[PDB]
């Protein structure tokens, strides 16, 4: 896997699903595709005045491609109003732009 070649290596996270005053907590695996893979070239366009944007560097990172399907119900205090929610987790992504 050329995923670890740059950033966002084989990383795993635990995010399931949250909705109306309730939340799910079923085991879920997701990758955190966030890193750097773009030029550090700064583009000066202050057209005289710089306030809006600033040459602090371009925003580049890994880009999620495909996600894994996760079907878990959100649990509420006391388990009385549980709900089902779908969640797509980038089980595979590439570091682009």
């Amino acid at each position: 896997k050329d995923v670890s070649e740059y950033s966002c290596r084989e990383l795993h996270y635990t995010r399931f699903l949250t909705d109306g005053p309730c939340r799910s907590a079923k085991p879920v695996t997701e990758l955190v595709c966030s890193g750097q893979c773009g030029p550090a070239r700064l583009l000066p366009n202050a057209i005289g005045r710089v306030k809006w944007w600033r040459p602090n560097g371009p925003d580049f990172r890994c880009i999620p491609d495909r996600y894994r399907a996760q079907r878990v119900q959100l649990l509420c205090p006391g388990g009385a109003a549980p709900r089902s929610r779908k969640v797509r987790l980038v089980a595979s992504c590439k570091c682009k732009r």
